[PDB]
């Protein structure tokens, strides 16, 4: 399983993410290229070792532009490490919140197309992500968005947005919440939420509604309102991702096709969905 990298080829330089059992670092790989490096500290359990190397094992099965590339693993020395390509701009949700208003609509839609292409690949590889959200999309210096955060039980266990099953409620499809049915179609629901995150520059879905309030609203038929300056076709597409009936949602194949057609005829994105303002400002 995958390239075993000698520790002398890897230099950890700066902590960029942290947990109780290891950290994520920016570093360099001299087989000299930048890499992300995730560690697992000594004392780890069997389950931790299986979850940790399982993330790398899963990533090693994939070869797609919109899926994080695995460079290799350090497993025969401690601490163990996973080494991936480095995504200079980090997580998409923080990136958009820090860059509010700085992109064109075409750029934002292009990000969505990349995410959708990665998700179509995963779904057709029989991989259900379960935690698709802008926080799990990473962005590089070419503005390419790539799906990250792979594994089995570790995905939802490690995410603080996932609460008690243990689930990140406001990104998750109704059937996954209600009866634990996680499929590529529940990932499509999540993708609809990601579309809303991108078009709003990282607004938190459903604002301050509690988890129960969100579930009640969804079950009563309410959906997130249109973002400001959102192409009508983009809002229509996200709304179809939120059909209660799983079978009525687009597949990722449909999503990629639609986004590709909109990008290739970019004037189609100048028609905007009506934005319902929450504030009335009236001047004589
Ligand atoms: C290596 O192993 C793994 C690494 C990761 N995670 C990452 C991968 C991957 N993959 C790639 N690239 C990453 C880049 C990151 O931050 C870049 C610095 C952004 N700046 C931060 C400061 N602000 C103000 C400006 C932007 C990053 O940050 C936490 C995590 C990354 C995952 Cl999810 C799983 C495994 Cl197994």
């Amino acid at each position: 399983f995958t390239t075993e990298i000698h520790p002398s080829c890897v230099t950890r330089q700066k902590v960029i993410g942290a947990g109780e059992f290891g950290e994520v670092y920016k570093g360099m790989l001299k087989t000299e290229v930048p890499v992300a490096i995730k560690t697992l500290k000594a004392g780890y359990t069997e389950k931790q070792r299986v979850d940790f190397l399982g993330e790398a094992g899963i990533m090693g099965q994939f070869s797609h532009h919109n899926i994080i590339r695995l460079e290799g693993v350090i497993s025969k020395y401690k601490p163990m490490m996973i080494i991936t390509e480095y995504m200079e701009n980090g997580a998409l949700d923080k990136f958009l919140r820090e860059k509010d208003g700085e992109f064109s609509v075409l750029q934002l839609v292009g990000m969505l197309r990349g995410i959708a292409a990665g998700m179509k690949y995963l779904a057709n590889m029989n991989y259900v992500h379960r935690d698709l959200a802008a926080r799990n999309i990473l962005v590089n210096s070419n503005l390419v968005c790539k799906v990250s955060d792979f594994g089995l039980s570790r995905v939802l266990e490690d995410d603080p947005e996932a609460t008690y099953g243990k689930i990140p409620i406001r990104w998750t499809a109704p059937e996954a919440i209600s009866y634990r049915k996680f499929t590529s179609a529940s990932d499509v629901w999540s993708f609809g939420i990601v579309m809303w995150e991108v078009m709003t520059y990282g607004e938190r879905p459903y604002w301050e509604l509690s988890n129960h309030e969100v579930m009640k609203a969804i079950n009563d038929g309410f959906r997130l309102p249109t973002p400001m300056d959102c192409p009508s076709a983009i809002y229509q597409l996200m709304m179809q991702c939120w059909q209660q009936e799983r079978a009525r949602r687009p597949k990722f194949a449909d999503i990629v096709s639609i986004l590709d057609k909109l990008i290739r005829a970019p004037d189609s994105l100048k028609t905007l969905a009506d934005f319902d303002p929450r504030v009335s400002i009236r001047l004589p």
